């Protein structure tokens, strides 16, 4: 299953064994709320002043990561929200959502919408109020907290909450939206991470209706491999500080095989790890050629010019992999890793090692103390002589930042052509 | 109304016709409720409990924007909030409001502060306690949930809720502060904007009363003209890859005109649209001369540097902006444009282009999808030659960052006067 | 008590005085609550339905901070919940808090962990439902909220809410565990600090038993002494404009002195001050010797290699310190400081200077209000020269950023040996 191979020569390592379930698009669905047009018998005469304001409310309302594009997360629901502006356009969702809840609308622009009545309170009010209160106070609750929640956000919502849609209303709304069974299998087993992902609009209220868009997401990309690369400070070292050299791999993040390329996430962050599936987000990727994939075996391969950055800073520190732990250990600092019951089990030396979870519950770099993760799976590492070792200090650039193996190299020739 | 350029020569978008909106200020206001010391009935028993633990916990409680400065955002509160723990200072406060709820108190200190007792509970404990029930199970609900809000914040919230200031007490709050008729009336119809840009300080439990300082905005700067500057790598394309140079405009974001200076934002998540009005924050600003914006109609001009950044990494990318979308398409990446309901209608060659959103829906670059703004507004496409023409890439600087066009026509003069 | 320095030389300032507070390790607890497995009185028929939908839900739901490490945040609090899947180690729990809520339970996997039952839902459905009325409502609604948290946050939360742990339970929580009075007094007298660095970490539904994992602050290092560090940019101030030189200490940060070394936290956000205790992470921290403070003093040190970054970007701005304001006044930006009832009162000049809090309230940079905080302590300035007049600004490396006054020196060695 989840697997793990660590370089010695480039202090770096891999973890492999993922599924991808990369967010590519967004499906927008219009939410509507019936409202009543009003203007144990006191307990309802409370809770329709509740009412009456939350209606008040409600109007009044309406490293290389720098590489990344940038989007607008919501243009393409609050698209949809423009249209029911137009007139009659809202009047055409009244006629739809009629004799049932869940309705397709065609929307004047050629938009075919997945529409849902999930509260109607007009037909409650008129039927009952001009038991029957716990309905109310309940039904109206609800009004009342989605109207919280868009009034301290400015009418957009994420997550979105089990008031904007419930469990009920967001599992059917995954079953009636057209995608593939694989698509709706693994949204309604992960109903959370899609709330997570997912965006609550407010629309408009117009003639006696709350409208509100949901933006859910489009799994375009589905059950690919995907690993992520761990990557940490490469330092020589010297016995006199300030003497030692340094470079770190700079393409950490997570890879999803995607549509012939790779998917690249600098920031992995915007990545949600579950068990062994990875939920990404395209906006947050850059499209790389698969060849990206040969930096880990071979960084000096001639296919693919493999990202570095160069310093003199050796600071001594870990990165915490999905199997194990890489450390980073320079000068006087003093590096261990240990198990939970019989304490310090590795002393490290200077360099950079890499220790597995097996056996190993935490690992220590001077003053900090990391957790490893307990998940199971096999690490592999992988001898090599430390790549830094290949340059000579004395014509190293010692800070370069958006830089590569080749433009070190061209930046080093220029400098012994020089001599 | 709203309007966009785009400069084919610098690979950037303007999008002007906004109007500021500038926090340049903070206005401070005490917010006091009164507390009863006390020491169907069954209703009240434990709703009363839930009291007695509120009083308990609440006093158990007690690019380029590296070149911004640091403030304390929340230094005026608490300055305020540092007065209310002098001696009879909390009873002047509670003496002023005695046969009113809002009025002016001069603090001690030369400070004269809107205060505001928004609920009474102590009247209330005492007169009715010691119909009526459901009265006090909401009056006792704020109290909670002002708890709530200040026990998981460690007593400074932010957006300012409405269990902390009801749209009520707000508007009213707004309307008797004294600042310009402007400036009522932009806050009145943008509330929730107002809220997010709001602080709520708990400040003290001192003789049966509870105070807290509201932090709200003071806008100094209005209906001036705003604009926000789009930027995407503009790079050569050369078939041999690792050939080509770029080069970037650093000086990405929101631009306004104020009080014979520009305010720069370069951080244009910290300013939030609203149809055509802006609102920032001036703390998360620079200041500059007005002749920055020559950088977009001449990069070269002789009364502005224009900031830039250069490498050698062309990846391809889009900017999705106000009125269109600027496409970065290097190498072998796929990159289109499409209409929603006849797919494909551009595809962008290597290199920098621009699309309106007027027909087009979205973009497409490489494994990314953007929608784009949906916006109504005229985009003006300005043709230009890409000055990243104008460079030998034999002598060209590949890593800057804190960088300008001069600065670079010196390190290139240096390595020219040198051969 | 707080006191601070201004270096005029370097353009920086130390606040002393504060306490350490620091998270080196964490507390794993189990939390569980028992449920019944069921299938004036309407009441609790739809509160009743209220809990059946609450376990439905909760069962589908299962400058130099480059230079940090990465850990993984709740690695030790996920171990112990993989513990809890295997299987008759909930019933080893289930079975010790069978006449109690406190206890003590050892885990299969060498694991002690303490255990509580905040919440015996079980106990009361069946002895009651198959005043009353009163006490389910709030109970359940305790479970309702418990499961809104964990619904929106897949499953781990923080801060840590009162509904996960009531104040009761987490002072209780804190005098149990056993950890040294000192620390038990500072985390009872700080509880909502305490919430903020805690992590509550749904873990399963099994045997008609709810059980999370709370994850609680260990303090490991108190009482120290704490320092933060401001740096703000030095330039030249000659009258042509792109003809000046700069530079900036990047150490800024917070500094506490931890077993013989000190640690260093780039990202002073990452670090809360309570009056003059610090409560700082030492995941986001680096270990340095603690020569890193001769820095302050004398930056042209031989025994550390004080941190610097270079530009010729000369913009103005402020920062904000504990006891007052540095000012880096260039150009033709207009910079002054004010008291709250006179007005300006100093006019800066360019260049680089330091006014403290004692009669100033606010300070201006160009279209730039900042309050300063109204701390009392000293402030001491410290007149020296700025050590940007000790270059040529015709051999200054003028992008420079992870780089050092040594690293400097050699790059215009380098410069000078040339002509
Ligand atoms: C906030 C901030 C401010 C200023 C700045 O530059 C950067 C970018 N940057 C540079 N600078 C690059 C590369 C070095 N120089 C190349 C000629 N020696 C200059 C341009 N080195 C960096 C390192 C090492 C880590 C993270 C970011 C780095 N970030």
């Amino acid at each position: 299953n989840i697997t793990e191979e660590f370089y010695q020569s480039t202090c770096s390592a891999v973890s492999k064994g993922y599924l991808s379930a990369l967010r590519t698009g967004w499906y927008t669905s219009v939410i509507t709320i019936e409202l009543s047009n009003i203007k144990k018998v006191k307990l309802i005469k409370q809770e329709l002043d509740k009412y009456k304001n939350a209606v008040t409310e409600l109007q009044l309302l309406m490293f290389l990561g720098f590489l990344l594009g940038v989007g607008s997360a919501i243009a393409s629901g609050v698209a949809v929200c423009k249209v029911l502006h137009l007139e009659g356009e809202v009047n055409k969702i009244k006629s739809a959502l009629l004799s049932t809840n869940k309705a397709v609308v065609s929307l004047s622009n050629g938009v075919s919408v997945l529409t849902f009545k999930v509260l109607d309170l007009k037909n409650y009010i008129d039927k009952q109020l001009l038991e029957t209160v716990i309905e109310f106070q309940q039904k109206n609750n609800r009004l009342l907290e989605i109207t919280r929640e868009f009034s301290v956000n400015a009418g957009v919502t994420t997550p979105v909450s089990t008031y904007m849609l419930t469990n009920s209303e967001l599992l059917s709304l995954i079953n009636d939206m057209p995608i593939t069974n694989d698509q709706k299998k693994l949204m309604s087993n992960n109903v959370q991470i899609v709330r997570q992902q997912s965006y609550s609009i407010m629309c408009i209220i117009k003639e006696e209706v709350l409208a509100y868009v949901v933006q859910l997401p489009l799994y375009g990309v589905i059950d690919t491999p995907c690993w992520k690369l761990h990557t940490s400070p490469l330092c020589t070292t010297n016995t006199k500080e300030g003497s030692n050299i340094c470079l770190t791999r700079t393409d950490r993040g997570w890879y999803c095989d995607n549509a012939g390329s790779v998917s690249f996430f600098p920031q992995a962050e915007t990545c949600k790890v579950q068990s062994n599936r990875v939920f990404c987000d395209t906006m947050n990727s850059l499209t790389l050629p698969s060849e990206v994939n040969l930096c880990n075996v071979d960084i000096f391969n001639p296919k693919y010019d493999c990202k570095i950055m160069t310093s003199k800073t050796d600071v001594s520190s870990s990165v915490i992999t999905s199997l194990g732990a890489i450390v980073s250990c320079y000068g006087k600092t003093k590096c261990t890793a240990s198990n939970k019951n019989r304490g310090i089990i590795k002393t490290f030396s200077n360099g950079c090692d890499y220790v597995s979870n097996k056996g190993v519950d935490t690992v220590s770099v001077g003053n900090t103390l990391y957790y490893v993760n307990k998940q199971e799976g096999k690490s592999l590492y992988v001898k090599g002589e430390p790549i830094i070792n290949f340059y000579d200090p004395l014509v190293f650039p010692s800070d370069e930042f958006d830089a590569s193996i080749s433009q070190v190299n061209e930046k080093i020739n220029q400098s012994l052509a020089f001599i």
